[PDB]
Parts: structure tokens; sequence; C-alpha cells
């Protein structure tokens, strides 16, 4: 069983689930039904921003989404991830359709985590930035439908060649290194993640989401993960 | 008068003027009697860390500090900073001594700021990093009693030729640019200081401090703002 | 009498001051006289990108200039910085026109520089990142006809309200604190600066530029330095 | 057989393949046998650094090897990287002993790759940092002897549990992430790695060095490749 803990996009209201009965982001700490969730204004077609950051002092998971010119979405979390997650994880994005659709397109995506020592009081540090996406695309892991590289951009999801969105479609990218995101002698442990995303459908009801995740390192897509489960958990529980 | 947020490392406690009984860190937001303390351990001779942090998404103001192999103190104080300074803001540090006394040297400083815009969605950033600093440290605006190279370290009060710290002083030093702390369409907008001291005396009891601090742009020590007013406040209110 | 060190990106050949016969980048030792240029193929009205690069290893001043699928052009000149700069300088951008005219707009400037110290080893940094400009920049300091927020754009060059630039103008905006571009104990010392750029006219010739420029601290724009001396030399020597 | 990009740190003297009579740092381009070298007076137990950089616009490798308080070596060599390194590579760190011996240790590693592509303009960059290294360290792939975690240090090659250094040992560390280090439509490709190392020894001459280096992905320790090969190379052609 994988440990995931995620910032959900969520485009597709499952109230059966515990979704609220509108688009909306979520903190989802090992179970799709989120701990905390605000509503979120969705714009088909439209580019948007994401960001996520943490702390181990406040233990806090926060994360804002946005479009220009837009009042921006905000969600947070007081959760200490060192009782939560394993101390080497990946970090990754996960999206999905099913029986409605979108395109799960990523424009860009970059991540800082940061971990200095109690005993040494010295910092490790990781920092990736992609503003493109090329063909063979080596430090990401491309699991179920993800590929890259098609105009610079990943696509997590299936779309056809002639632009539309597929149902019943789950991809997600992990950044290839494990990143150490806690240490039981680290004085403050820190990271943040940004991406830039374009969820477009021609149907007047997209679905499902893209979410950031991070997870146990050897983590893949559960069975079955499409639609409400975002690719990251094997049941609804 | 000055508007003055900060961090105070308080060796010295006043407690006619509603400090601690106890060595503690603080949250000062507009006045010397901290919003929140927490205990502070001080080691007399021994490099210290402090980290500081802040992000406009949970308006959170944040500090650890720590020695090496010991438990570290944390203090933090639900604020908007938007609310209580003005968008261009200098960052600083500062110190004092009174009728008690220590050197308050500082080993290095660094400090991020980022500012991400929500009509653009493109953001600002400011870096800098002394890991020593020379006897013409040209981008640092040295107030009072601070100087800058002796050993490449930043003395922020007036210490001895045979090394000992004197009582009655005061010394700041401000990084030379103007910093955007925030701003009105940012999405996002977060800081981050470190600074490793060394607090050392001969008395029995070491006074007065030492603060990380985020000020008018033009702001300088106030007159009398020697001891228990850390170079930051003209009164104890 | 200022000290500048200049990549120019030129738009006018001057040849009777050693301009080559077309539009052409620059690099610049106390002279508007380039020691070394290379071809540049300006394209009006295109947003464009210039990477400065040096390092006191290599010692060589290197610059590329290039549009989206274009060849770039790039220059490259042999120079010990130690020997042609002060140890703290200004970095800055300048512009101007002269009889013939073209708007010279920034929409974004980033520089990083470091040094790291022969004596400990340690290491100093400076980076900013401008991706806009406000109305009030108080980071920059403006000369001549620079002014910045219009659009969230840097106008180096006066524009009037109709969009149309004007000739005979002159302006330059610093990065508002001094930057330790070398110390004799430093095992190495580098810097990189970037900005994209937006040069329209309504002229068949474009006049007359824009350059990334490193100077003595209390630098100006010299008495007469319109047109072909680019905001930066008092004459054409 | 592997490509390998080296700089090396060449403690000891193999006169018949080529090496100066004097240990020396290198620049090697798939041979041992550098492509240049300069002098390096190596100080047995004490810490020195090792900075070496590269970009696309100059193409050319350099390094500087230096202790505090010393003279530091330099080496440099011209070299297009797009034209003997495939896309895709890994880096990392390097050690042997032979006859003679010597501990190899990385107390500090960092390394940062950036390319900005010609089409759109757009960086993708990569960074790590490491000041400390823990005893499982996932994001390293740790080859033949070597080891993290003792002290927070990597040891490249083998050392007893009493601190003396092992003859015949070769050991090699590689950050997990393949690194993108040159695309054709990048306008340029730059990186930057900076190791700090303590090589001690009894023996009178200390043997056989440590590298940085880039290799294809899927690179190993060459067979046999202990002693005057430093895990690098197959042969000494
Ligand atoms: C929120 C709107 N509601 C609640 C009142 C709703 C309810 C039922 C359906 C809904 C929608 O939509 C469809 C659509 C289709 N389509 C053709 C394949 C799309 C036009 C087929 C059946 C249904 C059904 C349906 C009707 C009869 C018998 C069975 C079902 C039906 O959807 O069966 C599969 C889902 O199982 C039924 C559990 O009911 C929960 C309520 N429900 C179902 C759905 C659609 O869920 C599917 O798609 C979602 C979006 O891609 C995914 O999150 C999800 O993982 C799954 O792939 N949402 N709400
Ligand atoms: C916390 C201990 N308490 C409260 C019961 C205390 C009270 C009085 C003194 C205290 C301590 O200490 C000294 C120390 C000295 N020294 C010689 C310079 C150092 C041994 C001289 C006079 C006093 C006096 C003293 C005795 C008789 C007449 C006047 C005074 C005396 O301190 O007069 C100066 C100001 O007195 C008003 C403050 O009254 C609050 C009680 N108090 C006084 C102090 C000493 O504060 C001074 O230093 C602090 C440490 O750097 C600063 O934070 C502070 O701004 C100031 O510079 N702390 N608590
Ligand atoms: C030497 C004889 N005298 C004084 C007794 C003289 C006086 C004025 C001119 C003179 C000559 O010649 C020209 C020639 C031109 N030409 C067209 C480019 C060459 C036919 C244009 C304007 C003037 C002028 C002129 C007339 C009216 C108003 C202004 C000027 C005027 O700008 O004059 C500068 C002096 O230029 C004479 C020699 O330059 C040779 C050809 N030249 C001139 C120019 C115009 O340059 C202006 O624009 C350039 C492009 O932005 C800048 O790089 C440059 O810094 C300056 O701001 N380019 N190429
Ligand atoms: C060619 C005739 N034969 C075969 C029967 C032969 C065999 C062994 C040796 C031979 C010769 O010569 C030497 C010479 C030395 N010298 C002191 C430097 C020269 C007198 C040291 C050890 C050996 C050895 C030797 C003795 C015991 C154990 C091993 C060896 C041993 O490793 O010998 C390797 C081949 O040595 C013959 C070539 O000699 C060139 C001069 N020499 C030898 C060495 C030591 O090299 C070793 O260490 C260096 C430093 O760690 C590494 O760079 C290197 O890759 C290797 O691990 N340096 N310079
Ligand atoms: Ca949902
Ligand atoms: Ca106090
Ligand atoms: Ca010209
Ligand atoms: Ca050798
Ligand atoms: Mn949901
Ligand atoms: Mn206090
Ligand atoms: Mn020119
Ligand atoms: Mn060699």
């Amino acid at each position: 069983a994988d440990t995931i803990v995620a910032v959900e996009l969520d485009t597709y209201p499952n109230t059966d689930i515990g979704d609220p009965s509108y688009p909306h982001i979520g903190i989802d700490i090992k179970s799709v039904r989120s701990k905390k969730t605000a509503k979120w204004n969705m714009q088909n077609g439209k580019v948007g921003t994401a960001h996520i950051i943490y702390n181990s002092v406040d233990k806090r998971l926060s994360a804002v989404v946005s479009y220009p010119n837009a009042d921006s979405a905000t969600v947070s979390y007081d959760v200490d991830l060192d009782n939560v997650l394993p101390e080497w994880v990946r970090v990754g994005l996960s999206a999905s359709t099913g029986l409605y659709k979108e395109t799960n397109t990523i424009l860009s995506w970059s991540f800082t985590s940061k971990l200095k020592s109690n005993s040494t009081h010295e910092t490790n540090a990781l920092h990736f930035m992609f503003n493109q996406f090329s063909k063979d695309q080596k430090d990401l892991i491309l699991q179920g439908d993800a590929t890259t590289g098609t105009d610079g951009n990943l696509e997590l999801t299936r779309v056809s060649s002639n632009g539309s969105p597929q149902g019943s479609s789950v991809g997600r990218a992990l950044f290839y290194a494990p990143v150490h995101i806690w240490e039981s002698s680290a004085v403050v442990a820190s990271f943040e993640a940004t991406f830039t995303f374009l969820i477009k459908s021609p149907d007047s009801h997209p679905a499902d989401g893209i979410a950031f995740f991070i997870s146990n390192i050897d983590s893949s897509i559960p069975s079955g993960s499409t639609g409400r489960l975002l690719g990251l958990f094997p049941d609804a529980n």
C-alpha cells in the first residue's frame, strides 16, 4: 500500500466520497477524502498556477491556485509530515479522467526542498525546474498515460491526435531522485512546489483533476485509480 | 517613529516591561512587549543559528533558534504583515547592551524574498548571503556601534581591543537595497532569513540580545534605545 | 570620469567611430569603441533575450543575444576585470536614441554574483530578479528618461503616451545595492546577467541600442551621451 | 564502454602513463591521460575545495582547486561537450587507491546545471547540495567501496574502523537523477560543481586521487580501475 500526501485540484464533484458540490482544491493525507478543501473557480481552457508549501516549524501544508486577474483559492492543513511520510519520498504530478474528461496539460513544474540538520546546522537541498518538457525526459519516471514533449508539454492523461481528451485515463510524472523530506535531526525542513497547468474540455463537464503528490519512493498508480481516485489511491476510503 | 517587525533573542528579562523571567525568543509587532515568546536557553560562548520564515498564504511569522545538539526554541505568531508593514521595507539585524553586556557577533547572514504577482503570475526575488563580512561592506548600512571586518565578522555592539563587550551600546546592520515585502496583486509573497551568532559575556547575566527586523525604509536607531529596547523601539509601550 | 564595462546591443552603425556596418553586439571596456563585436540581426518589434557571463578563472566576458527560432549572436572578450573595475560596482541597464529612435523596453532583468574567498573558502552571493517592474520600483536607481511601471515594463528611453519613441533620449536603471564583483582573496568570482528587451521603431534605421553595464558605484549619465554613446561614455574616444 | 569527462585531483604521479612528475589537477576527456594539467600542491590532512565550471558559449571546461591561505591551482581546456557527451549524463565523484593510499573523504558536494532553450527561451535547471551525508543516502548511487554517514561524510574508498586508508580500493557516488547537460536548441547551457575533500595518508607518496566526473547514465566502475585509473577508465589509453 502506498503512502500518499497530496494537493488535489479536483475539477469534478464526487459528493458520494465527500467532495463538496463544486470544483475545489484539497489537502489529502492518505485518503482521497480531503482533510481540508476550498472552493475553486476552475477556468476551462485557461492556464493557471499552483503553489504548495510546507515547513517543519509550523508543520502546515498549504497551497494556492490562481489564474491571472482572478481571486486565488487557498487551503491549509496542520499536519506533521514526519508522522505521515517515510524519511525518503518521491515527488510527482498525477491526473485522471473517468466517464467525464479534460486534458491535463502541465506547462512547467518546479520543486525546492531544504533540510537543515541539528547536529551540524548544515543544509542539504534539492531544486529542479522544468519550463519545458522534451520527448525523452530521462529525469522523470512516466507512469500510465503520461507522455512528454508534445509541444514541449507534459500531458498527464491521453490526448488524441485532434487535441481532444480521453476518458478513463490516468498518468503521473515523478522526479527521478528520491527527496529527503525530513530527518530526525533537522532544525527546519521545508519545501515548495510550483506548477502551471492547462485544463480544457469540450464537454460542459470536465473531470477529474491533477494533483501534486509526495509518496513512498517505490510508488505506482494503484490498480483502477482512474476517475475520482486521481491516480493516487487504491480506493475511496 | 519607525514601524518595526522583529524576532528577538532576548538574553535579559526585564519583567517590569513584561518579559518572561528567563532568556526567551519573541515575536515583536510594533512593540518591544512581544506578541508571543518562548523559553530560550542562550549558551554563553557558543555559536548558534536562527531561522525566520513567513509567507502571505498562512500569514504566520515563525522562528527557530538553536545550538548544535540542543533542543531548539521555536516561536510563532499569526499576523498579516500586509496590514502592518509598508509595501517597501529594509531588513536588518540589531543588538544592544545596557548596564549588563555581551558581544553580539554575527558570523553569517542570509535572506531571500519572493513575490509572485496575480496579474501576470510572474515572480520577483531578492537573495543575499553573507558568510563573512569585510571591513568595507558597501552593501550594508551600519548604524550606531555596528562594525564589520573584525575576523571577518559583524559586531553589532561595541567590543574593546582585548575582546571584551561594552555596556550601553547599540548597533544595527541593514541590507542596503529596499525590499519589496508584499504587493497588492501578489498570489504568494514569502521570505526567509538565517543568521549565525555568538553571544559571549564575562557577566553572570549577559544583556540584552540580538534581533532580526523588518522596518520602514528610512528606519534608524531610536534615541535612548540601548539595553532592553534592543535598538528597535523608542519606549517600552 | 566613470569606468564602464558594458555589453552593447547596438542597433545603429556609427562607422565614423569604429562601429561595423550592420547592427551588432559588442563588448566595451572603458570605451564605446568595442574591443570585440559580432553581427546582430535585430528584429524590429520582437522580444529578444540577452545573457552576460563572466568568471575570474577564465577571465572571459561573453554575451549571447537571440530571438526565438533565430541563430544567436555571440561575442566574447578576454579581460581580467580585477584590472579594470573597482572592487565594488553597480550593475545597470542603459539605452539611448539620437536623431533616429526606438523604444528600449526591458521586460525582465536578472543578475547573480557569487564570490568564494581564499582565506576561509566561504562564499558571498547577491541575486536579484525582476520579471515585472512596478510604478515605484524602489530597488532601482532611475537616471535620465528611464521610467518603470508602464505595462509592468521598464522603458529606458522616452515614449510618448501614443506609444511612440522619441529621439535625443537617454535613460538607465541601476540596481540599488553596490555589488562586490571581485575580492583580492577570492578563489573564484562569477556573475551572470539576463534581460529580455523589446526594440520597436517606425524608422527605417532604428537607433541607438541598449546596454548591460557595470560601473563605479557613483556612476551617472555623462553629459551629452544620447545617441551613439548609449548613456555610458563622455565622448567617442 | 563508458564516455567520461572528468576533472581529476591526481595525488600520485604515474609517469609511464603520461602524468607529470608532481601531484597535479587535470582535465580528462575520455582518456586518463589529461588533455591539460597544472601542478597541484596537495596538502596531506587539510580540507581543500574544488570548483569546476563550463558553459556552452565559451565552451571551456575549467577547474580551481585550493586550500585556505594557499595559491590555488587552476586548469582549463577548450572542448565542446555537445560533441563529446550524450545529451543525458549522470554526474559524480570517484576516487581510488592502489599500492599507495589515502582517505578520499568528501565533506560536501554541490552541483547546478541550467539549459536555456532557443525555441522558447525558457530554462530547465537542476541543483543539489550536500553539506552532510547520511548513512542511507537514497539520492546517491554508491558504486564499489564508497560509503556515507561515517561522521556525516562520504568516504569514496575504504578506510578501516581505525581511521587508516586501504590500498587497492575504488568507490564512486553518482547523483540519482540524470542531468540534461545539453540540448540542440539551447541558447546557453552551463554547469558548476563544488566539493570539499580531505585527503589524509600514512604514506610518503599518497595515491591515487579524486575526480568529479560526467558520464553516460548507466556508467559503472570499469574492471580493475583501481590505482592510477581512478575508477574512471578501463585502460590507460
Ligand atoms: C455528479 C453527477 N451524478 C450524481 C447525481 C452522477 C451520477 C451518476 C452518473 C453520472 C453522474 O454520470 C454518468 C455519466 C456517464 N457517461 C457516459 C459513460 C458520461 C456522460 C455514465 C453514467 C453516469 C452516471 C451513472 C448513472 C447510472 C448508473 C451508473 C452511473 C455511474 O456513473 O457509474 C459509474 C460510477 O458509479 C456509480 C456510483 O455513483 C456515484 C454518483 N456518481 C457517478 C458519477 C460518475 O462517476 C464516474 O465519472 C467520474 C468523472 O469522470 C469519476 O470521478 C468516477 O470515478 C467515475 O468514473 N458521478 N457521481
Ligand atoms: C533584574 C534585576 N533588577 C530588578 C530587581 C535590577 C534592579 C536594579 C538594578 C539592577 C537589576 O541591576 C543593576 C546593575 C548595575 N550594574 C552596574 C552598571 C551591572 C552590575 C547597576 C545598577 C543596577 C540596578 C540599579 C540599582 C539601583 C538603582 C538603579 C539601578 C538601575 O538599573 O538604573 C538604571 C535604570 O533603572 C530603571 C530600570 O528599573 C527596572 C529594574 N531593573 C533595572 C535593571 C538594569 O537595567 C539596565 O540594564 C539592563 C541590562 O543591560 C537593560 O535591559 C536596561 O535598559 C538598563 O540599561 N534591570 N531591572
Ligand atoms: C559637420 C557639419 N555639421 C555642423 C556644421 C553638421 C551638423 C549637423 C548634422 C550634420 C553635420 O550632418 C548630419 C548628417 C546626417 N546624415 C544622415 C544619417 C548623413 C547625411 C544627419 C544629420 C546631420 C546633422 C544633424 C542635423 C540636424 C539635427 C541633428 C543632426 C545630427 O544628429 O548630427 C550629428 C553630427 O553628424 C555629422 C556626422 O555624422 C555623420 C553621419 N551621421 C550623422 C548621423 C546623425 O547622428 C545622430 O543620430 C544618430 C542615430 O540615432 C546617433 O548615433 C548620433 O549620436 C546622433 O545623435 N548619423 N550618421
Ligand atoms: C614489471 C615487473 N613486475 C611483474 C613481475 C612487477 C610487479 C609488481 C611491482 C613492480 C613490478 O614494480 C613495482 C615498482 C614500484 N616502485 C616504487 C614506486 C618503483 C620501484 C612499486 C611497486 C611495484 C610493484 C608492486 C608491488 C607490490 C604490490 C603492487 C605492486 C604494483 O602495483 O605494481 C604495479 C606495476 O608496477 C610495475 C610498473 O611500475 C611502474 C613504477 N611504479 C609502480 C608503482 C605502484 O603502482 C601501483 O600503485 C600506484 C599508487 O597507488 C597506482 O597508481 C598504480 O595503479 C598501482 O596500483 N608506481 N610506480
Ligand atoms: Ca472529485
Ligand atoms: Ca529583555
Ligand atoms: Ca552605434
Ligand atoms: Ca596518477
Ligand atoms: Mn475532492
Ligand atoms: Mn523580551
Ligand atoms: Mn557599436
Ligand atoms: Mn594524472
